[PDB]
């Protein structure tokens, strides 16, 4: 029985690293050379892998998890027997890809046009994303949100509400009870019974820890709604209230990092952008990059294959060559390691190199355990992994260290609650908008939602959630929700919150082993090859071992806790406490921009 | 003004031979002891030094050629109105000295790592090299090959451009059109007349000389071509088509000498193995030494002084110190001569025995003249004298009368066909490899090669000069001269493209002067004393002579002339003009191992 | 709210003043066609009527809060309109002004020096001073010239000079400026679109920021001609390690450089590219250029002309009619009127000169379709900076063999391509530093950083700080040698030169991009590339509806001034330059000047 299994699983993990590795190259060379052939060859090569990947989940399925002896391959011949969405029927599983596929592409080709003149029509990326960006004028960031909403958006509504029902139909199938259940047992770490969590828990820690979070948010949102007003003025911004989506920063508020220049703490002070010093100095790309290297080196990490330093894209193809930009790093197998980015001499730059540079890291740590083993412990750790090389790396300490600043930048109170700003709108904001969103869609799953309230407890969930109203108001005929990419590319979010929970946890562990004496925002973990330890003994389990135990053994703790993250923003938090002292600190659900 | 600046290099030569001797007892203290205190104590000579000269060319740059009677004189005060890289701005100097500091420390500490497992990480001082001299698999070939030059050449990269910008406006400011003009300043022996050479002559020459070894060139390259397809195979070799830069013997295809035993004519025949004849002769060190002065006695010339004994390393002093294991000959200066090496009983440490002493002599013979003359007649001359000596050395009329070849061995045409292979690998590899690298240069130097296509006019001319193609594309990101230590540390390099064109003609000329009568390759000189008469002649003249002057003294021709070569490789071509009747000269300039 | 109260104003202030300026420039077009005083009479009736409704609408909309206007286009309107201009100023003190600036006016109209030895005959700029200056050799010839119009004109200038600053002044202040050159820097200040910002100190920053980047260059550029100069003059009046003497620069201030090209010519044996003879033989007068000029606008995809252009325009003087106002100008008369003033001849530089100011009358039809107060370059190099770009695809040597003003069988060998160059450079990057000292030095005057006593010691200092020029004979106080410049008498900005010449090759380089050439920027025609002439339309139609950073952004890529397309341009030169000037010098010594 362990002994067809063991069998079994030597047969599947040889042809699917050679036919995934094949999947991998074909997406590589779709997406460094976007072009129509590239485009078949990369459909072709993804069918493989669906109908290889169809078959050995039946056949896997055959195999009963009480009668296999090794905790090894009962998670191996587990996760291999998850037919996922092939358990249903060929016309309606691709009935459900046309539906998918339909929404990608409207994502993808959408447009809104202005008004006047030629009636210029105009893409989300970048021409929307650009006004979302940068523009104040209230009117035009409406204009590009309602079109993106009232025209791509309604476009969405049918199509979900059948992607819907699909989705959760093949998922019952699988003894789940929603689509919202499949998504969740990313967290299960059922087996151990130390370390038994079930996808329950998940939903429960999620909202607890929220609720740990939700104060600072509440004094952030409190401060951002106050600068708000200054720009847009009295009568655009209830004091009290809820604050509208079009002015969050991007196109759904996902974020609120562009909205630093209208709420920076203390503007007469200078930055830590050091794109000035890196570029003072001939820097190219690769200098960022064997930077980033040594960081890693220095806390006795991996270097970098020669197949990195070869069939890597870390810079733009110069001409004639079309890229997806967005930074990612590819797992491409059978020892693959890539980055594929549009790198500029830029200290975001910098900093997303460290990042991308730690998911291989991640990928060849864990590159020792068996092919179906080969990934972070659950969703939210890969991005946890990156996220705190920036931590590190972005300090002043740090960038003293490499040169890029001079032993002048003093660590004046100011600069110190301006970079924390600059931070918690990125990464606290966050947090209610993707809590929210997903809890939204597990609600939908659930049913809770019925198909009849779907724009009425979305916008009634942000109003209350996350403290956004609707400028105007929408009805059974928008689908707000899949006016966003992941939405609308079956795509799960849940995994943003977990990582940055996760990556806080990681960098207090990380910055306790290190001697670190005083504020977690000045912590650099680089030379401490003690951490790297810690750090190294996770990173090589990818899914070997339940995520609470490798949380407790790099931390200390088997749960997600929200607090080390509270560590890392305490100034900012007394900060916001004793600017915000005459305004209240929290939001109406009664005020909109329409009942002003 | 005769009168003054002869004052003048009065005062400086006591004063410079003074400091630079220390420099060569500081450089040779950390050659023969590696540690911190014996390197910043080199770089402290090195100062003095620096400066010294600097002020010392001030001065001279004060007098005026034309207005000095003397040649000699005249010669004198010309060679010291040069600097370079002292006539740029006291700031600009120190970006062209940390430009290269990096350039040179990069080299030095340059690895590159796998992904196999242990994420292993491999220099190239004893590695990536033993990879390329020692292997038969294409993959790792290409493993070290492509990895050696996307960590390096491209680190580089922007290092070599702004080197390239700062050189070539030292050189303009010494009134020379570029850093290429610099360079072919030793050439010029445009003083005396009658043996006035100018420096675009080189150019000329060279490519000129060139021509006439194309035919062997292509001839040898035609033959290992088809050693290597019985080794690799058709789908890795194109048999019409340049050969990969990566499967060539050493890491940058200079030297195809480790291809020997792919490409061994008669594999069945025995070699010179003198070596283990020396070990059961139990010979040492000194032995060889003894025996290269002997030699050197029988040319009629001198045996080592006293502190050529007591100074010199000639076995490497254990590990209980480090060394630069690198056999080189110091001229130290003030009448005292070393040779460093890391001696071993190997035939061919026996010939770099007799070559480097030849170096010493060299160094001995110009001792008379005046320290600013006391070196070789241009660059080419001092390598090749010590070449005409490992050249008779090794001839076995030599090696029977030093009893370390039977009393009875036979000279067949299979023993010298194979032995002039070799040679012809380690002596017509290069030539090529040597005429491009340098014209690569002298077109970036120029301008002819601008930076949008330095790496595209490299590799084109890699393909059509040299019959070499890459085995994966490279673009503008990387520096692939600058992967090649002589290129990234400032040196020039055709000295070893005339170097084996000059060795050649002296070797004709002494073995014209010896009586010597049939094959040029089993000539010796030894127990000669019209061929010594004749080389200490020209080995007094230092540069006080035009190198056209010497040269026709010695051999009678006063220009470069490629054919006394093509006279020791008469046997080799004849072979292979037969041997390659069924294989086709040439090779298409298109074809690469990555278009299909 | 005022957005429509403020429409209404502008409505009712768009008709009656489209109605009285298109007066003003048939008043005024009558008078530089036809200069008698009943012309003059009417030419200020008209101005004086303008100036009435000017004073009269900018007081009625001085009462129109920016903020409280919703649209950016409406606005922006109500801004410009929003400038009393110099009407602000007691109605004594604008006369003052008025008077003051007519007398300066006038000196510089009528300004003669006269000879010293026979019937003291004197001499006018036009047809007088201005071909000694542009023809002769004659040290103290071109000395007469220079210096007399310092001693006479310039200093009728000094006091006038004087009032017209401290009047100007509070003019800026009265206007919410700080000085006058802020007043002027205005034309730059782009602030309504927020991403699409720029402040009168960016301007000062980013034009010193380019200059720095032109510098080599200009160095070059310079240290070329002096050497040549000194090949005439000698050695002792031209320091080879000095500023260039003011009065040998090719016009009465070296404005440009072009009429050195004779003396600077790079190789003299190969054939001229001068088409004025070709044009000689085939016949041609000004209707076959004009009509040359249109069809190159014609096979871009821009327009042809207007009836009232053909018929109205003045091209040709007039041949016994009256007198004229030669220089070339092109009038957006109002009321859908386009014409050109000029005298042209057959000569070539009429014939560029007829591309681009053909130029402003393609940029006036085009914004035709603006509102009145926005039609308009959207600053004031912009306007320049389009006709300069078809004068660069006019003036290629490929553009011009195709008209057959080139022999079919015309070698374009890098010898004419370095001749056409250097004659490119001696009228554009001459002039840079012309222009920015001038503009330095008069914003400088008007800040109080160069007080009065200072004037003239502060600008000869800054002519031999930033463009290596020296003043042959020593001046003072009572001299005003800048307002001896036709813009500095007649109150012009000038800053634009500058801006434009860089904005040209921004330009240049985005349309050569879109009209698939590559190659050296210098070879890069435009024409039948309806491609490259669409791009060039869509800019043109905005006026100044949009801020020019976004302008530049759409037709190049770029926001701000950038001196690298520029660079690139002149790149080949720039190599050649510093080839042929190596026992030079790049520089220039502040101390010597021909009298000390
Ligand atoms: C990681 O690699 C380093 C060497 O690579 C680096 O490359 C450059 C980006 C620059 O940072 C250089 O300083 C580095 O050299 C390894 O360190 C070297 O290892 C070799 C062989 O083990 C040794 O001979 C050298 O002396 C080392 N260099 C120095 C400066 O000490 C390091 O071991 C590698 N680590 C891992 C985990 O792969
Ligand atoms: C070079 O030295 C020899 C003697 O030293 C040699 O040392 C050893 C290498 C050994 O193998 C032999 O070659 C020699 O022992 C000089 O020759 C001797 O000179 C003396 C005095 O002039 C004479 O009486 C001896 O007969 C010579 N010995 C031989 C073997 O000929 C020789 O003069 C030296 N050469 C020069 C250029 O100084
Ligand atoms: C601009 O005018 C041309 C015609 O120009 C005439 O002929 C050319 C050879 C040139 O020499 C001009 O200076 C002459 O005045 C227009 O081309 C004509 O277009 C119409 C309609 O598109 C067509 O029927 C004719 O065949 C064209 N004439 C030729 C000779 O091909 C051109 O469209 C005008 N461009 C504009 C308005 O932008
Ligand atoms: C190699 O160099 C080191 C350092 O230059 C020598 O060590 C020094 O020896 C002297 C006297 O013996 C001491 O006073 C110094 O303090 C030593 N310095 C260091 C850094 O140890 C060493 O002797 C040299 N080795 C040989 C074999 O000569
Ligand atoms: C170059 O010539 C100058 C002038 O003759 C020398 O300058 C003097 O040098 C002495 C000794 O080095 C100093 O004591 C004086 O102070 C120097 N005087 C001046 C005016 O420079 C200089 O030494 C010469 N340099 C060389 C290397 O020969
Ligand atoms: C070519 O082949 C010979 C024998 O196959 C190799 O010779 C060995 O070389 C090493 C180092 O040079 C010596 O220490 C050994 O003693 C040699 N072996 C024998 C049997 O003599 C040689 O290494 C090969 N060359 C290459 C480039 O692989
Ligand atoms: C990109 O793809 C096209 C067509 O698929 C192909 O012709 C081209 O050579 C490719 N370029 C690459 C892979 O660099
Ligand atoms: C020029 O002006 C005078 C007086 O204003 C007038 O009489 C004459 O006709 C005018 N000529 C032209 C061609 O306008
Ligand atoms: C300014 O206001 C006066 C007063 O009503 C009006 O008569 C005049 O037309 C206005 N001038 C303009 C709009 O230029
Ligand atoms: C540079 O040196 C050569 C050699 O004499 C000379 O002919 C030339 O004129 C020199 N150039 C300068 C600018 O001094």
């Amino acid at each position: 029985v362990t002994q067809e299994a063991q069998t079994f699983l030597a047969e599947f993990n040889v042809r699917a690293e050679d036919i995934s590795y094949e999947n991998s190259l074909a997406s590589w060379n779709y997406n460094t050379n976007i072009t129509e052939e590239t485009a078949r060859k990369m459909s072709e090569a993804g069918a493989k892998w669906a109908a290889f990947y169809e078959e050995a989940s039946r056949n896997a399925s055959r195999f009963s998890l009480a009668n296999i002896q090794d905790a090894v391959t009962r998670l191996q011949i587990q996760s291999l027997q998850d037919r996922g969405s092939s358990v249903l029927s060929p016309e309606k599983y691709s009935r459900l890809n046309s539906v998918m596929n339909s929404m990608s592409t409207i994502y993808s080709t959408g447009v809104v046009c202005k008004a006047t003149e030629p009636f210029d029509c105009l893409v989300l990326e970048p021409g929307l994303d650009d006004i979302m960006a940068n523009s104040i004028d209230y009117h035009e960031r409406l204009w590009a949100w309602e079109g993106w909403r009232a025209d791509v958006g309604r476009m969405m509504r049918p199509l979900y509400e059948e992607y819907v029902e699909l989705k959760n139909e093949a998922a019952r199938l699988n003894n789940y009870s929603d689509y919202g259940d499949y998504w969740r047992a990313n967290y299960e770490t059922d087996y151990p019974e130390e370390y038994k969590y079930s996808r329950d828990q998940l939903v429960q820690d999620v909202e607890k820890t929220f609720e740990q979070i939700k104060p600072l948010y509440q004094h952030l949102h409190a401060y951002v709604r106050h600068r708000l007003e200054q720009v847009y003025g009295s009568e655009l911004i209830n004091p009290t209230g809820c604050l509208p989506a079009h002015l969050l920063g991007d196109m759904w508020g996902r974020f609120w990092t562009n909205l630093y220049n209208l709420t920076v703490p203390y503007p007469e002070k200078p930055n830590i952008d050091v794109t000035s010093a890196m570029a003072q100095k001939n820097w190219d790309a690769m200098k960022i990059f064997k930077t980033a290297e040594a960081f890693f080196a220095s806390i006795g990490l991996y270097n970098m294959t020669e197949g990195f330093w070869t069939n890597s894209m870390l810079t733009e193809p110069t001409d004639n060559r079309k890229v997806v930009c967005h930074p990612t790093a590819w797992d491409m197998g059978k020892n693959d390691y890539r980055i594929k980015m549009c790198t500029k001499v830029t200290m975001d730059d910098f900093l997303t190199a460290h990042h991308e540079m730690g998911h291989i890291e991640y990928d060849m740590a864990y590159s020792v355990q068996p092919f179906l083993l080969r990934n972070g412990a659950n969703e939210g750790f890969h991005e946890a992994v990156g996220e705190i090389m920036s931590l590190s790396a972005a300090t002043p300490q740090h960038l003293k260290s490499l040169d890029l600043l001079e032993p002048t930048f003093q660590e004046d109170e100011e600069t110190e609650i301006n970079f924390l700003l600059k931070q918690a709108l990125t990464i606290v904001g966050t947090m209610p908008f993707t809590y929210m969103l997903e809890k939204w869609r597990w609600m939908v799953f659930n049913g809770e939602i019925t198909k009849q309230e779907w724009t009425k407890r979305w916008w009634k969930m942000k109003r209350e959630i996350v403290g956004v109203v609707e400028p105007v108001p929408h009805d059974e005929t928008y689908c707000d929700p899949a006016a966003l990419f992941h939405v609308a590319n079956d795509y799960s979010f849940i995994r943003y919150y977990t990582r940055t929970i996760y990556q806080f946890q990681f960098q207090e562990a990380l910055c306790k082993a290190a001697n670190h004496t005083g504020p977690l925002h000045k912590c650099d973990i680089t030379n401490s090859t003690a951490a790297g330890g810690n750090l190294r003994q996770l990173l090589e389990l990818g899914k070997s071992k339940p995520w609470t135990q490798a949380l407790e053994s790099a931390t200390g703790e088997k749960y997600m806790n929200a607090t080390p993250l509270l560590h890392y923003f305490e100034p900012l938090f007394n900060w916001l406490q004793k600017n915000n002292s005459g305004r209240s600190i929290g939001w109406n659900t009664d005020w909109t921009p329409y009942s002003d």
